[PDB]
């Protein structure tokens, strides 16, 4: 799997379950085009997203869609969402895993991108 | 000041300085308009973006140019941009301080309001 | 002001206000000998801890009193503290920014350290 | 495994591999009793430090030896270790993932907690 994401929740230190997550890869037109889409499982994880085909080299955005999330556990976050906008695959294939830590008024994210 | 930015460097254990910070509004027609921008000073910092009169409710987009960052210490970084995107919601007086501590592969962003 | 500590809420977006910090340094029998201790203002911050002819090279240890802070609030948390183990090192006017951003299940610290 | 590591390098954007981890335990005497270590894997994962069995309600300290990482990588940075402490099994045996994100400046810890 080339392309992963997972989203943990700092308040209840548990996955962030059926957290929905939008994907964007840059056109030639410098629009944002839909790219793949999905929601975290059990575990707080996205898989299957894409395939090495499919993911060429290009400039992406995953949007992860904290304030639904948030919102249905009853509290309002101060960000509509967190946004990881990259490029990939521009120094060959990689695999990509993009990890996301929740909290109401704040959110970090890493990658860890391995060969 | 009712909208601040401060950007931190996780890797020298300083504030950023130099980072180029730009401020866009959602429209009517569903377009980010530019709306505020500068560069951090010495201490980090970015003040004077907007006014009082100015900042009214809505949702508004910051977009820290953290690639541009890193290239200029020489080091090779994951994403683009940080992108901090949030409602601003009235009520009551209210003053936004968007911090961000950066990493080469990681970001970290929070919002403390305070009035 | 050699030494500051800056605490803040990432569930309120608030600075963490009355939290407990207590700072020890490391002896000779290797015991960590209390230093310096206070509650963090309004603001979220603990000024006055030491001063620059007492805070000499050594090694120190920030405590802050996480557990405390979240039962205050009716949340139950994870760590019983936040401990910040560090070694203060010369060659130079140096100030010691030691920050920590607070949720239930998470904590994240950092120095900044400038002159 | 009821007691997992994971630790992550955010400069690089890779697992944190072969990072010493001491896992103490509070004895009766107030004391820090020697419970577990290791070092974690090529997936910066270190698994089987307890069972089950052992690994009963207290106070535990898990201490990541950052300081000797960053060293080997050539970087001297400001902790000496992150050290995450924590009541274990006070309302009944659960399985801890306790994750580390690792800067030179900063790191930032959490815990996945689950049945
Ligand atoms: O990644 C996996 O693969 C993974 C998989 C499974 C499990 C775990 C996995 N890892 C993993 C682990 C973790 Cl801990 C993780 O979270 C990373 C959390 C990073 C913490 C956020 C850092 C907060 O920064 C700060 C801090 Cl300290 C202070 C401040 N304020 C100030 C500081 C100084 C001066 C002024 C301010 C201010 O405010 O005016 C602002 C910010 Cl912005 C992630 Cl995203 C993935």
């Amino acid at each position: 799997c080339p392309l992963m994401v997972k989203v943990l929740d700092a308040v209840r230190g548990s996955p962030a379950i059926n957290v929905a997550v939008h994907v964007f890869r840059k056109a030639a037109d410098d629009t944002w085009e839909p790219f793949a889409s999905g929601k975290t499982s059990e575990s707080g994880e996205l898989h299957g997203l894409t395939t090495e085909e499919e993911f060429v080299e290009g400039i992406y955005k995953v949007e992860i869609d904290t304030k639904s999330y948030w919102k249905a556990l009853g509290i309002s976050p101060f960000h509509e969402h967190a946004e990881v906008v990259f490029t990939a695959n521009d120094s060959g294939p990689r695999r990509y895993t993009i990890a996301a830590l929740l909290s109401p008024y704040s959110y970090s994210t890493t990658a860890v991108v391995t060969n």
